[PDB]
């Protein structure tokens, strides 16, 4: 299960952002006594019912696996698109688990190397382009041949996210347009064990 409005993006200065809702890692599973365990308009409607008013959400986090309660004020005042200001998709917790791309070896002077992608510790988790192609990460790379592309990246060392901009270049001198390995599935998901640097 299987049941949440998964965050795929959060707008700058949004109510979502101000309440600490985080892209990829967070699911909105409940708004005011209503459990969002079905693909319907309840979240959208209850956000609207509480416009300019504080309402509490129950939020599930992929990394922590805990539910936390968060307070949000949906609003038409903050300047961006939407009352919440987050891009949301109804996703299973399992699907989200699998939609992560582990950076493997990085070729010394590759576009990936120029972009600062870190071998084995960087994990690609999103892109702020949910326009009309934000499907596969590989699909995304092929369409930005010769074009800068903004990635959301998680790093297992810092245990935090950052925005990476990379220009895929099929003519860079190696094979691929990225010039790094990408790992998927078994042994390539977000680590559950903390990294060696304690803390
Ligand atoms: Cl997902
Ligand atoms: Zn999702």
């Amino acid at each position: 299960g299987g049941e949440g409005f998964h965050l795929h993006g959060v707008q700058e200065n949004s109510p979502a952002q101000q309440a600490g809702l985080e892209p990829y890692f967070d699911f909105i599973i409940t708004i005011g006594h209503s459990r969002l365990n079905k693909e319907n308009d309840t979240l959208k409607a209850l956000l609207k019912a509480n416009v300019e008013k504080p309402v509490k959400l129950e939020v599930f986090n992929m990394k922590t696996m805990r539910v936390r309660e968060v307070e949000v004020v949906p609003s038409n005042m903050w300047g961006g698109q939407g009352l919440l200001g987050a891009s949301v998709r109804f996703c299973s917790f399992r699907r989200a688990s699998e939609h992560v791309w582990h950076v493997l070896d990085v070729e010394p002077s590759s576009p990936a190397a120029l972009a600062g992608l870190r071998p084995y510790t960087d994990y690609i988790v999103g892109s702020d382009q949910i326009l009309q192609e934000s499907e596969d990460f590989f699909t995304l790379i092929e369409s930005h041949e010769g074009k800068p592309l903004k990635l959301m990246v998680y790093n297992s060392e810092s245990d935090s996210c950052r925005e990476v901009t990379v220009t895929p270049n099929a003519a860079w001198g190696g094979e691929g347009s990225l010039g790094c390995g990408i790992g998927y599935g078994y042994l390539h998901r977000i680590p559950t064990q903390p990294s060696s640097q304690y803390k």
